[PDB]
């Protein structure tokens, strides 16, 4: 009351306030030093003790966003470290957030982080315990903007945990990299996802989100009332809309507040939910987060009966046209569990559109009474899509299959950057090593909110460049509709040929001189450059010549000795693909 600092401060504690606002100005501030923001933390703590201290101190009962702009813009005075950023902070709020919030770069020009030896590394962890930790908040919130900040606290925790656990024993080098390497894949994970999650908000509006947040718990949590899955849908799109406009002190605040009504109202929500709600603070959050589905209630009735062969289906999407449309949402995703949330998103749009045109055009119960049927082609079409390309999976192995896709989507969008057509397609690639292996009731919710997730990273990093038409149109139409719309490109019979490049096919020694994943985008990104060489005469029968690679590649990797070999034999192999028109 009267403070929000003071409130949050009182809340969070002391640990996991300097924590969420390092965080947060790391966000903003991407290209400054970390001493910099280590101070800025320091003076807003010390401020939001003085303020606690004290209620009727200096004036402290502004708005956080307030604090946060007077402290950001007020104090660093930087402008050529980011550009059109002087002018940022001239206007008031909420615009001036909206301003900061356009300018966080989801893909910054830093360094790869490199990993130094476990002795330096537990050197400098037994030394400054406390900043040691504070670093590694720092890199990972300027490399993911938009990651999400009470699930970094969770990280930094592990973190914490691997370091104790193992440099303070025997075997220090391999205890620490298993464990670490864990934390690096989880994180990449889990800040694609919840980019999806903030640029469905800022984009598509928050009843985009809603949909997906009662499709998703409806699921998650069936044998529930509507009225607990409303509460607990408002709840969460509340909390994620703080954590997208730059609110980390209070979206991690009331995150905690879900969790513990969720695990006080435990009966009436799951049946799995006894171990989640037993652990500590950080922990019950995530837990929750990722519950396994519970078993769907016995003995339901058809949906049929209160929705297409009742006549006041019209009536009541006239009375309420947007809780007539969750309660279908809801019934119809708590007893199908094997269908992806953007499928049953689909098929509610597709009601909706069906109840638009009936009650308003002549006897309404003669174009409603058949809606059912026109779900199946909806739900058949990915089921025929996840099962072939399983099954091509399965044939070709990981590296051919990921050539497969590379191939497949340079002739769709022949337009995009090289090193992003072979970064989206080695995502696209390895959601067959994940859940091919799943049964057939099991493959679709996986697939299809993966590929959501690696076309939402496609969009994001071709929306500051846009260079191609069809992503474009793809990706700005349709949240529900984007991975249908990219699996319905024929090939693109513009894009005259970028000609003959003679460097581009120039391979001079290395390949055989580093580890086996980073030699491989070598040569994708010469595919690449091969199928945009020739668009059009790119048949299946013509597309031998990576066998002429691979051989190339081999009988100088044997004879690295003489290094000219690589010339000769790639000048000699050029000569030869030319020749052969393919
Ligand atoms: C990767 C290590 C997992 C440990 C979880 C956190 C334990 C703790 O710090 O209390
Ligand atoms: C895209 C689905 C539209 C109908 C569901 C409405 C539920 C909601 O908005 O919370
Ligand atoms: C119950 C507390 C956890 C819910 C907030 C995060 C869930 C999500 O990532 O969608
Ligand atoms: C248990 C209350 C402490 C709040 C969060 C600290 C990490 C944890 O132990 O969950
Ligand atoms: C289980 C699906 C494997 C990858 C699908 C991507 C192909 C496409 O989008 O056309």
């Amino acid at each position: 009351h009267k403070s929000e600092v003071a409130h949050r401060f009182k809340d969070l504690g002391e640990e996991n306030f300097k924590a969420l606002v390092l965080i947060a100005f790391a966000q903003y501030l991407q290209q400054c030093p970390f001493e910099d923001h280590v101070k800025l933390v320091n003076e807003v703590t010390e401020f939001a003790k003085t303020c606690v201290a004290d209620e009727s101190a200096e004036n402290c009962d502004k708005s956080l966003h307030t604090l946060f702009g007077d402290k950001l813009c007020t104090v660093a005075t930087l402008r050529e470290t980011y550009g059109e950023m002087a002018d940022c902070c001239a206007k008031q709020e909420p615009e001036r957030n909206e301003c900061f919030l356009q300018h966080k770069d989801d893909n910054p020009n830093l360094p790869r982080l490199v990993r130094p030896e476990v002795d330096v590394m537990c050197t400098a962890f037994h030394d400054n315990e406390e900043t040691f930790l504070k670093k590694y908040l720092y890199e990972i919130a300027r490399r993911h903007p938009y990651f999400y900040a009470p699930e970094l606290l969770f990280f930094a925790k592990r973190y914490k945990a691997a370091f104790t656990e193992c440099c303070q024993a025997a075997d220090k080098a391999a205890c620490l990299l298993p464990k670490l390497d864990e934390l690096r894949d989880e994180g990449k994970a889990s800040s694609a996802k919840q980019r999806l999650k903030c640029a469905s908000l800022q984009k598509f509006g928050e009843r985009a989100f809603k949909a997906w947040a009662v499709a998703r718990l409806s699921q998650r949590f069936p044998k529930a009332e509507f009225a607990e899955v409303s509460k607990l849908v408002t709840d969460l799109t509340k909390v994620h809309t703080e954590c997208c406009h730059g609110d980390l002190l209070e979206c991690a605040d009331d995150r905690a507040d879900l969790a513990k009504y969720i695990c006080e109202n435990q009966d009436s929500i799951s049946s799995k939910l006894k171990e989640c709600c037993e652990k500590p603070l950080l922990e019950k959050s995530h837990c929750i987060a990722e519950v396994e589905n519970d078993e769907m209630p016995a003995d339901l009735p058809s949906l049929a009966a209160d929705f297409v062969e009742s006549k006041d289906v019209c009536k009541n999407y006239a009375e309420a046209k947007d809780v007539f449309l969750g309660m279908f949402l809801y019934e119809y995703a708590r007893r199908h569990p094997d269908y992806s949330v953007v499928l049953l998103l689909r098929l509610a749009k597709t009601y909706e559109t069906t109840l638009e045109k009936c009650c308003a055009a002549a006897d309404p119960h003669e174009c409603y009474a058949k809606v059912f049927d026109e779900f199946k082609p909806l739900v058949e079409e990915p089921q025929n899509l996840i099962k072939q390309n399983c099954e091509l999976f399965e044939q070709l192995g990981e590296y051919k299959f990921q050539n497969a896709l590379l191939v497949r989507y340079t002739k769709k969008v022949p337009q995009v950057s090289t090193p992003t057509l072979v970064e989206v397609s080695r995502n696209l690639g390895k959601v067959g090593s994940k859940c091919c292996k799943h049964p057939e009731a099991k493959r679709m919710p996986c697939a299809e909110d993966y590929l959501s997730v690696v076309l939402n990273q496609l969009c994001v990093l071709h929306e500051k460049t846009p260079v191609s038409d069809r992503v474009t149109k793809c990706c700005t139409e349709s949240l529900v509709n984007r991975r249908p719309c990219f699996s319905a490109l024929e090939v693109d019979e513009t894009y005259v040929p970028k000609e003959f490049n003679a460097e581009t096919f120039t391979f001079h020694a290395d390949i055989c001189t580093l580890s086996e994943k980073e030699r491989q985008i070598k040569k994708q990104t010469a595919l690449v450059e091969l199928v945009k060489h020739k668009p059009k005469a790119t048949k299946e029968q013509l597309k031998a010549v990576m066998d002429d690679f691979a051989a190339f590649v081999e009988k100088c990797c044997k004879a690295d000795d003489k290094e000219t070999c690589f010339a000769e034999e790639g000048k000699k192999l050029v000569a030869a693909s030319q020749a052969a028109l393919g």
